[PDB]
């Protein structure tokens, strides 16, 4: 019943591969995501490996690897594409809209160079509950619709059990594509791709189309990455092949959340300079967009490409000031804002304070009062009540009452965040064969603004 349409296929010819996936030995379906799928109008019947494991193709599928290039590690790399992934179709919606069904880890394509066309169980897993525990804390992102797992050994730093991840998402447009062509010397393909974003994605534009397009690229992308900072979240392969055009958090691999705050997180431990730190992800996601500038410029003009990349400070440091005041109760912009914050941010930092339990334990704050389970989470506890004396006068500035604020603090403010222990003990359990925890903790996440009495709210093991 489900309306699949090739309009990649056909529009874009030329810049994929066609071809089936390769199933895994044993596939089973081992969690798929009942939210999602009944918004996508998935008949339950289809969940009981199947499409799931690239085993069952649906009425209108074409599967695909698409072609891509990328900078990496801030130095072109060429050609890289859909090495181990595949877009088995578009899914039409009955709003007109349409999401891309891709299955991540569907064996070798094209683009597989020497790699084995194969996801892990542990990524896999990984991957499907940041995406959605993004998503609930409201920040753009891929989405995991099912996981299957399988008999086939993987081989990485151990052997590994083959796994797929269903991928949806409005587009697998990247940074890349634009850039692949471009290097590729086919100015009018990349015109096609920024044309057919356009048409599909930003519609609305009459045809200075291009100006007012690359100018909300850079908007998407400066909210995005305003959002990680605020929430903590550190992507740690900002490659342009993984910057969505669209501005969604796209491929989960060696990422953190935020346990202790740590502005210069590096959480990729193959970053050897740390070119994509946390507290470096507003300037790489620049130098990514600039990327991209320059392959437009056969058809943008020059003025139009460096206003558009012109705008991208102030509207992150918008998004992410308005935001951070938002995270501490702030209800109207005062002078000393900025200092609390840096205060606040010194006192973590030095402190290795929880990211995530400090701005939720915040959120309990009673302007009034000096009480707080914060004033025991600090060593330097003196300090700490020196700052909230002064914060908590500022607060009173507001005239809002304690309900208001803390109501708005915890609508913004998490009390559990997708950590890697947390990922970690579910990936334990389903190696053996025990879903019960991904299960639990993909419903935790979809609650994050909710206080919880279990260890979803805890932090790592000191050891
Ligand atoms: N095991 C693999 N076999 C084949 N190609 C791979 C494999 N792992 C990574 N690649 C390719 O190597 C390039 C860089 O990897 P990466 O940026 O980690 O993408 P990815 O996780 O495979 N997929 P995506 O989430 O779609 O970006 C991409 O072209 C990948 O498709
Ligand atoms: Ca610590
Ligand atoms: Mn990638
Ligand atoms: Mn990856």
């Amino acid at each position: 019943t489900l309306s699949f349409i090739t309009r990649w296929r056909d529009e874009l010819p030329a810049t994929y591969t066609t071809l089936s996936p390769t199933p895994l030995n044993n596939a089973r379906l081992i969690w798929h995501n009942a939210e999602l799928a009944n918004t996508l109008g998935i008949p339950s019947s289809l969940f009981k490996a199947g499409v799931w494991g690239g085993e069952t193709l649906l009425p209108g599928m074409s599967p695909l690897a698409q072609v891509y290039s990328g900078h990496q590690f801030g130095v072109w790399a060429g050609q890289l594409g859909d090495g181990r992934g595949i877009l088995l179709g578009e899914q039409r919606l009955a709003d007109g809209t349409t999401m891309d069904w891709h299955l991540k880890g569907a064996g070798l394509t094209p683009y597989s160079r020497m790699g084995d066309g194969r996801a892990v169980l542990r990524s896999t897993i990984r991957e499907s509950l940041a995406s959605e525990a993004m998503h609930y804390l409201g920040i753009p992102t891929t989405r995991a619709l099912s996981i299957v797992t399988s008999d086939s050994p993987v081989y990485r730093e151990t052997v590994e059990p083959g796994a797929m991840l269903m991928r949806v998402a409005p587009s697998h447009l990247r940074f890349g594509h634009f850039e692949h062509f471009y290097y590729r010397r086919e100015p009018e393909k990349v015109r096609q791709l920024a044309d057919f974003a356009i048409r599909h994605y930003w519609s609305h534009l009459a045809d200075d189309k291009y100006r007012l397009w690359f100018t909300d690229v850079v908007a998407r992308t400066a909210s995005l990455i305003a959002q990680w900072q605020t929430v903590g979240f550190a992507h740690g392969v900002m490659n342009t092949d993984n910057m969505s055009l669209l501005g969604l958090t796209l491929d989960y691999g060696p990422f953190g959340f935020l346990d202790d705050y740590e502005p210069g997180f590096i959480s990729n431990h193959s970053d050897h300079q740390g070119r994509y730190s946390f507290d470096n992800q507003p300037a790489v996601a620049l130098w990514n967009l600039q990327r991209l500038a320059q392959t437009l410029s056969p058809f943008v003009a020059v003025d139009a490409l460096n206003e558009a990349l012109d705008s991208y400070q102030q509207v992150l440091l918008t998004h992410y000031g308005q935001r951070m005041r938002q995270k501490l109760g702030f209800m109207t912009e005062q002078k000393e804002d900025n200092a609390l914050l840096n205060e606040l941010f010194s006192l973590m930092a030095r402190e290795r304070s929880d990211y995530t339990r400090t701005f939720r334990m915040l959120s309990l704050t009673e302007q009034h009062s000096a009480a707080s389970p914060l004033r025991d989470e600090f060593i330097d506890r003196a300090a700490f009540d020196d700052w909230f004396a002064r914060y908590r006068g500022r607060l009173q500035q507001d005239e809002v009452s304690d309900s208001e604020r803390q109501q708005l603090m915890q609508s913004v403010n998490p009390a559990l965040v997708l950590r890697n222990w947390l990922a970690q003990r579910a990936i334990e359990a389903a190696e053996k064969g025990d879903m019960t925890e991904l299960h639990r903790l993909h419903e935790a996440l979809r609650n994050p603004f909710s206080d919880r009495d279990d260890d979803y709210v805890s932090r790592p093991p000191d050891w």
